[PDB]
């Protein structure tokens, strides 16, 4: 199809998202950046998505957190959630777009303007929520290997699954963690989707870059960093540390599971076949990127060896 941009979209409906695009790039995501919307808006459709289990219900990716925003955004797990949601919906009220299918789409474009990142698969059509999603379905970052696992694996995943959905930690900050230092991000590039979070989440901690012994927080490696609980034990545990450690240095794997499981989480509840690829729309991320390294100061010493069936790589 020919939109009246000049533009050739491979379905003539995803020719909406233009202006859609056009307007979240000045507007939502601040001139286009890898910026503090763009990160809340990625944890977005995962608290939208993840609300989805064969046996406990729930919708999935289907803008439930917006449509019900007063009964999901009070669940405990969703907290600082609701500056993004209400941030949205003044985008969603104008557009003429579902809010499930908004949230996919802003997540995408935000991340697609993150040096080092990649085009998430966008499909167009999820219909209006139908019911809010029941509470105790998102993971917490005081919950175990164990528990996480297990919620992930029922919604769908994989433990390498969670691993490659972790990547989203890249390019991320703690509000609520600890209430003191909002702001504060997981990897020294929070601006950058690369695999420095798996390489610092693996640091043997040193300090607490606010408060000591708030929940969900363990000892970070480095001032300025934080590291969730949930993060410092998936990076060790048996079931996915050799995974985690395969990230490192990997950009371009990286990028292909994230894309291809984070297309996977945008379609929790939904059906592809009954909606319509508009990932065309999708533009390419600025493609440059650093070689992986250790933070200065550093050394291989500082490097905790969980994975093992293979060392931590030279960098
Ligand atoms: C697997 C279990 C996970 C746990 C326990 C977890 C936990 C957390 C926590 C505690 C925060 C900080 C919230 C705050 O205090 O402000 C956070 C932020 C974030 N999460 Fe995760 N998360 C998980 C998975 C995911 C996944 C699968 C995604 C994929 C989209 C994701 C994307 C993000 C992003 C982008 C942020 C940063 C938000 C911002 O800076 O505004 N998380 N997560
Ligand atoms: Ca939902
Ligand atoms: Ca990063």
């Amino acid at each position: 199809a020919k939109c009246d941009d000049g533009r050739t979209t491979a379905n003539a409906a995803c020719c909406i998202l233009f202006p859609i695009l056009d307007d979240i790039q000045e507007n939502l995501f601040d001139g286009a950046q890898c910026g503090e919307e763009v990160h809340e808006s990625l944890r977005l459709t995962f608290h939208d998505a993840i609300g989805f289990s064969p046996t406990l219900g729930g919708g999935g990716a289907d803008g439930s957190i917006i449509a019900f925003s007063d009964i999901e955004t009070n669940f405990p797990a969703n907290a600082g959630i609701d500056e993004i949601v209400e941030a949205q919906k003044p985008f969603v009220a104008k557009h003429n777009i579902s809010a499930g299918d908004f949230i996919q789409f802003a997540g995408a474009v935000g991340v697609s303007n993150c040096p080092g990142g990649v085009r998430i698969p966008f499909f167009l059509g999820r219909p209006d929520a139908v019911k809010a999603s029941p509470d105790h379905l998102v993971p917490e970052p005081f919950d175990s290997v164990t528990s996480i696992l297990a919620r992930m694996g029922d919604a769908g995943f994989s433990p390498v699954e969670v691993v490659w959905l972790l990547a989203s930690h890249s390019i991320a900050a703690a509000d609520k963690v600890d209430p003191s230092i909002p702001g504060t991000p997981f990897d020294s590039t929070p601006g950058v989707f690369d695999s420095q979070f798996f390489i610092e989440t693996l640091l043997k901690g040193r300090l607490f870059p606010g408060t000591a012994d708030n929940k969900g927080e363990a000892k970070s490696p480095l001032q300025g960093e934080i590291r969730l609980q949930s993060d410092e034990l998936l990076a060790r545990d048996p079931r996915t540390a050799c995974e985690w450690q395969s990230m490192v240095n990997n950009q371009p794997k990286i990028q292909n599971r994230f894309a291809a499981t984070m297309s996977k989480m945008a379609l929790l509840g939904q059906d592809k076949t009954k909606l319509i690829d508009c990932s065309d729309v999708i533009p390419t991320p600025p493609a440059r990127v650093g070689a992986a390294h250790l933070p200065a100061g550093f050394s291989l010493k500082d490097v905790e060896q969980a994975c093992r069936k293979t060392p931590f790589p030279r960098l």
